[PDB]
C-alpha cells in the first residue's frame, strides 16, 4: 500500500524531470598512462551529458599545480566544455595566488572553485583574493556534517556565509550519504540567510574500502545499513558496483522530489556510475 | 524530510531481515555450448546462495524434453541441491506423464512445477494426475494481473485455488512490475481463502527489448516511468544493468517489508543480477 | 495522502486503452426523448463499447444494430409472459442477429437463463446486487441466486448501482469466494438530480452514504453545480474501482451522453 | 472553518464585462473574506483595475483588493494611489513588483501610508528570475518583514510541491499564512501558456487527462471540476484553510468546489 505507491510517486516523479536538471563532474590529475587514458575516456562519455561545467582538483602542499592546470587545458580544447580548476591557498602566498589567477583569467579560465586546502589565509580571504583580479565566477565548499576543525556547527555555517558574502556564487557540498543532513543543512543555509543554492556533492560508490576512507578523514556519516550493504563484497566488485548504484540512484532521487535541480558528481575519473545516475536524472545524450 | 525518513526506515529493516529470506532461482536449457557455459558457471555462483530449490524450464510442444531432465541430473550431482524441473501436460498424454513422473520419482526428483504450457488437460489435472503417482511437492502458476485467456480475474483466481486444493503446495507468480498488483492479488487470494504463500517471481532486467516482449505476450503491465527509463539505452548494456538492478532492489525491498520471505528469480541463466539482489536481501555465501 | 493520489491518478491514465465499457439505454417517451437518445447513441457510439444495451425495445435495439452496428443487447423480463411465449420472442432475437440478452426476472430469472439456453447459444448477462435485492430474505441467499443464474449460464454479472464503494468490494470478494466464475461488473449511476437518484435508491434498498447527501445538500436549484459534484464522485468511483482491478463498467445513462462520455474519458474510453 | 478569496480581472470587452458581474453576484453569496482584481499595464491600467473594485464593493459590500505594481510608476505616484485608495475605504492591497523597486520596496512604502492589510506572491516551483529557490524564499521572508500580512501563491497542479515549500517557509521563519492559489482548468490550452511561462510543472497525468478534448469544451470543464476538486480536498486533508480561486471571471467551477469543500450559501 503506503510504500508501494510512495515508489510508484517517486518514479513517476523523477521521469517528469527530464531536461531540467543541471549537473557537473569533478576529476582529478592522473598519476600514470593507465589513469590518463581513462580519465579521457570518461570525460568524452560524460561530456556528451553537457554538464553545466566540469571540475578538476589540485592536491594542496603537493606542488603539482601545472598538472591541474593541463589537465583544464586538455578538457577545454577538446570539449568546448567550461573546466574550473580547484585552487587552494594554505600553499601559495597572496602574490603567487594573483599571478595563478591572472594566468587563468587571461587563459579563458573564468571559473574557479576557491578551497583552503588542508593543513595565514582560509578560503574566505582566496575568494576576495580573486575578485579583486577579475570578476570570476567562484565555488567554494560546504559541509552538511561540519568541517572537522570547525569550532562549532555555527561557526563553520557562519564562515560558509563569509565566503558568500565575498563572492562565492554557488556551494558545494563534501559527500554525504545521510540525506536528511543535507536537507536539513540547506535549511540552515536559509536561517543563515545565505542566497545560493547548495548543491549536493554526489559520491557514486564502487569501492567502499575507499570511501569508508574518505568519510571516516571527513566526519561524513556512513549509515548502518550502508555498512551492512557493503559487508561482504570486499572481493566482488561487481555486486559492489549494482548496489553503490542503487544507494545513488535512490538518494538522487529523493533529492530530485524536494527540490534540487543541480547534482556535482565525485567520479574519481570514471564515467559509468555517474552516468547511469544522470541517465535516472533525465540527463541523457 | 517524509520522503527521506521512509527511505533510511526501508533500508534499515532490509538490513535486519537478513538471514531469514528464502529464494530460488529458474533456469532454462542452454541452446548452445556458449549458454552451456554461462548456465553452469551461474549455477556454481548461485548455488553458495543456498536457495530453497531452483528450477528448470520446459518449452512446452518443444519436444526437447530430454534436455530439461539432463540439466535437472546435472544440477542435482554437482551441487546437490533441490532441482525442480517444469512440467507442462499441454503436449503430452496422461500415460505419458504418469510414466515421466514416475521416472522422476525414482530418480530421486521430488518436486515439479506442474504447468498446462501454452497452446484436454489444464495444469489442475496434471497436479492431481502428479499426487496420484506419488506424494510430490507441486508449484503452479499465479497471475496477479491475470492469465490473459481467462474469463474473467475471478475465474483465475478461482482456478489457482483449484490447482492448490489438488495438492499444489505453492504458487509462484509471473513476473510484474507493478508492486500493488502484486499485494492486491495477495490480499484477494487469501479473500478466496487460499492458504499457500503467493512467491513473487521476480524479473531482474537488463535487456529491455526482451522484457517488454515477455510482458506484451503476457499481460504484464510495464509502467510509464519504467518505460521512460530505458528509453535510450538500447546500445548502452551498461546502464541497463545499473537501471534494472536499482529497479529489481527496490521492488524486492518494498516487498520484504509488506512480509515477503520468499522470492523466485527468473535469471535467464545470468547470476550477475540476481546474486546482487540476493545480497540486498541478506542472502549470502 | 498526495503522493498516493499521484499514484491513482498516474496508473488510471495507464490503463488508458484496455477498459471496456458498455451503456444502458430505455426507449423514449416522447419525440424530445427520441432526439435526446439517438444523439446520445451517436455520441457514445464513437466510443466503441463493448456493448450496449436497451431496458425492457427491439425496434430500438434494431435501430441500434443497423445504425451503429454495436452489440445491442435487449432485456427480458418473465412478467407478463409465458415460457411459450418467451421462447418464441428468444428465438425471434437470435434469428434476428440479437445474440446478447440481459435476463431478468421483473418464473425466475434462473429459469430465463435456462429457457434462453435451451434455446440457442445466447449471452446471458444477469442483474447483481451489491447490497442484497429487497425481495431476498438473506445476503447469502441472494447470492446464492446469482450463483444459480450463473451455473445456469449467465456469462457476466451487472450490478445494481451502488455508492459505497467498499460494499461492491466487499460483495466481489464474497462472489469469488462463493464458486462464483464471474465478472461483478459494476453499474455506475453518474448523478446530476440527485432528488431522482434519491428515489430510485429507495426503490432499489440502495444506500446514500452520508457523505453523499451532504455533498448534494441545498442543491435542488442548482443543475450546474450537481452536475460537477456528480461527476467528480462518479469520477473518484471508477478511479479507485480500476486501481482494484475493475476492468469492465456499465453505465446507466438515463439516455444522457455527457456525463458517462466524460467519465469514460478519464478511463482512457475515447474516440 | 475554510476561508476563500476569489480574483478576477478588467473585462475588455462588453461579453466579458456581462460574464464577470454575473459570476461576483453569484460568488459574492459564498461570502468570500475578500477577492482581489489583477493589473493589466498594457491591458487595462490602474484605472480599469480600481473601476472594477469600486463596482464589487458598491455592488457588494465584500473587501476587494486590487493588484497594485511598481513597474514605471514613481513612488510618489504610489504614494500618492495608496492614500486615493486608503480614503476611500481600499484597505487591502495584493503588493506586486509586475514583470520587468522590487515588491518588498512596495510593501514598505504601503505601510508608510497607512495601516494596509496586504498580500503578497509566493512562488512554491520558485519565480523564473530568481538566482536560485534559496534567494527567492529569503526574498518572500523580506516582504512579509516588511509587512505583509499573507502569501498568495502562484498556481500549481504538483500537490507535494505546494506542501513542501509551505514547510520550507515555516522553517524559514514565515509565519504568515501561505494560501494556495487555485486554477480551476477548463481551457488547457490557456492554462498550459500560462504555466509555460511560470516553471509551474504540469503532471503527465493531468496533460494526458486534457488530451484529445481541444474541441469539447464540456467533457473540460468536468474533467478540471474533478482535478481542482481532488486537489482542494487533498489541501484541505493537510490543515489548509484558506483558498484563492483564480475564476479567470467564470463563477461555476470555483463555486462548485467551494460547495464542495462545505462553503456554501
Ligand atoms: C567540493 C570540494 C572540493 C575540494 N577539492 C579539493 C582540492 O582539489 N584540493 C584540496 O587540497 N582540497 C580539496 N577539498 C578539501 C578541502 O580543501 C578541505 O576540506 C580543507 O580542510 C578546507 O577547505 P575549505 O575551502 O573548506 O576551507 P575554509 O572554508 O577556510 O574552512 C576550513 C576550516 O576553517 C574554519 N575557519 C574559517 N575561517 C576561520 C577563521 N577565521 N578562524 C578559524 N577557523 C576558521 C572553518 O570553519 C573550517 O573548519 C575539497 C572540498 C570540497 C567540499
Ligand atoms: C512460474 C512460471 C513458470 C513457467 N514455466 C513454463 C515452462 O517451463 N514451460 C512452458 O511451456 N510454460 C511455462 N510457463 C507459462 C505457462 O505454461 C503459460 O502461462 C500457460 O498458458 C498456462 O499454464 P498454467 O499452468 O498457468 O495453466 P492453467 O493454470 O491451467 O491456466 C491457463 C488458463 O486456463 C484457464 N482455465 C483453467 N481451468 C479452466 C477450465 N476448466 N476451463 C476454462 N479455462 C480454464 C485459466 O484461467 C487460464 O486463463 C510458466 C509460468 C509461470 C508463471
Ligand atoms: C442491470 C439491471 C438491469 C435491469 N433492467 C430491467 C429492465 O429492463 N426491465 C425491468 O422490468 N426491470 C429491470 N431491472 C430490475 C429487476 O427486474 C428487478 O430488480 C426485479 O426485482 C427482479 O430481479 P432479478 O432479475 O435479479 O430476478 P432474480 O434474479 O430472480 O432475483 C429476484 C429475487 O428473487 C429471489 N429468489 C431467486 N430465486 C428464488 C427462489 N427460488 N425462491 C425464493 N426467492 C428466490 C432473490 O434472492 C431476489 O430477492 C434491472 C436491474 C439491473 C440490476
Ligand atoms: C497571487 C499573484 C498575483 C499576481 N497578480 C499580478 C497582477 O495583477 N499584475 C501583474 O502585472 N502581475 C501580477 N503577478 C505576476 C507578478 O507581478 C510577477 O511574478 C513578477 O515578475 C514578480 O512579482 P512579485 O511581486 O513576486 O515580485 P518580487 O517578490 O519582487 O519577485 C521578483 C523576482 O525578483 C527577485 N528578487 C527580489 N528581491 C531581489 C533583489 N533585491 N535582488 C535581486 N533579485 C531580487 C525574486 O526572488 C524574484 O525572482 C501576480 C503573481 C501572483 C503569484
Ligand atoms: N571533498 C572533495 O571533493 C575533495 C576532498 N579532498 C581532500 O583533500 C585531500 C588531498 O587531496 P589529494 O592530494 O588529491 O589526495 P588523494 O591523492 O588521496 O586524492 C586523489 C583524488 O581522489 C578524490 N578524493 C579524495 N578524497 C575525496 C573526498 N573526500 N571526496 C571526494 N573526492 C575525493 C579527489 O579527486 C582527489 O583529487 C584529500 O585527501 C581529501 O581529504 C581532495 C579532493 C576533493
Ligand atoms: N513465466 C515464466 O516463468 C515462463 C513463461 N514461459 C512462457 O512459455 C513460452 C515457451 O517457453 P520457451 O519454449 O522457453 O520459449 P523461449 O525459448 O522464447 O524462452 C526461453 C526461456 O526464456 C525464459 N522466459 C521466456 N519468457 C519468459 C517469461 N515470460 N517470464 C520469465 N521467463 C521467461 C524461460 O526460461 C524460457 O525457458 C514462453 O514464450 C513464455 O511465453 C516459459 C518459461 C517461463
Ligand atoms: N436498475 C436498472 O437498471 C433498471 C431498473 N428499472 C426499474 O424497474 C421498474 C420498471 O422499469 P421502468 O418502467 O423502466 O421504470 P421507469 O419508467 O421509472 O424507468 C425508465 C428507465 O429509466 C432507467 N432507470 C429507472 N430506474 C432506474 C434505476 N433504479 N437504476 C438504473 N436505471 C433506472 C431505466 O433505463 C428505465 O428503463 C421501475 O421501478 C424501474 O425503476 C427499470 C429498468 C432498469
Ligand atoms: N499568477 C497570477 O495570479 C497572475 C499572473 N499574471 C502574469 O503577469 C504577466 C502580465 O499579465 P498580463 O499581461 O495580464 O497577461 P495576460 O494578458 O495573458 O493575462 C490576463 C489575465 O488572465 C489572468 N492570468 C494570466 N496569467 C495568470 C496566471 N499565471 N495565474 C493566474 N491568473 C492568470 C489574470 O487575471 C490576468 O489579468 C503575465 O505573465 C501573467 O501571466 C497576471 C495576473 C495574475
Amino acid at each position: 500500500f503506503f510504500h508501494a505507491s510512495q515508489r510508484d510517486a517517486l518514479n513517476q516523479s523523477l521521469a517528469e524531470v527530464q531536461g531540467q536538471i543541471n549537473v557537473s563532474f569533478e576529476f582529478f590529475p592522473p598519476r600514470t598512462s593507465e589513469m590518463e587514458q581513462t580519465l579521457w575516456n570518461s570525460i568524452d562519455r560524460l561530456s556528451s551529458l553537457k554538464p553545466k561545467f566540469v571540475s578538476v582538483t589540485y592536491g594542496a602542499n603537493s606542488g603539482e599545480r601545472d598538472r591541474t592546470h593541463s589537465i583544464i587545458k586538455g578538457i577545454k580544447d577538446r570539449t568546448g566544455l567550461e573546466a574550473a580548476p580547484h585552487l587552494t591557498c594554505i600553499d601559495a602566498t597572496p602574490d603567487e595566488l594573483r599571478t595563478i589567477a591572472r594566468d587563468y583569467w587571461n587563459n579563458g579560465i573564468r571559473h574557479i572553485v576557491a578551497l583552503r586546502g588542508d593543513l595565514e589565509m582560509y578560503a574566505s580571504d582566496l575568494v576576495t583574493l580573486l575578485k579583486e583580479v577579475a570578476d570570476f565566477d567562484i565555488s567554494v565548499a560546504a559541509y552538511p556534517e561540519v568541517h572537522p576543525e570547525a569550532k562549532s556547527a555555527q561557526a563553520d555555517l557562519l564562515n560558509l556565509k563569509r565566503k558568500v558574502d565575498a563572492g562565492a556564487n554557488r556551494a558545494i557540498t563534501q559527500f554525504f550519504f545521510d540525506v536528511e543532513s543535507y536537507l536539513r543543512f540547506r535549511d540552515r543555509c536559509v536561517s543563515a540567510g545565505i542566497d545560493v543554492e547548495i548543491i549536493p556533492g554526489i559520491l557514486p560508490v564502487s569501492n567502499f574500502k575507499q570511501a569508508k576512507k574518505f568519510a571516516d578523514m571527513t566526519n561524513v556519516r556512513i549509515p548502518a545499513w550502508m555498512a551492512q550493504m557493503f559487508d561482504g563484497l570486499d572481493d566482488d566488485a561487481e555486486t559492489r558496483k549494482l548496489v553503490g548504484a542503487n544507494i545513488a540512484m535512490d538518494m538522487v532521487k529523493i533529492l530530485s522530489r524536494e527540490g534540487v535541480k543541480d547534482f556535482h558528481f565525485y567520479t574519481l575519473n570514471r564515467a559509468e556510475m555517474s552516468y547511469a545516475i544522470c541517465h535516472t536524472l533525465g540527463v541523457r545524450p
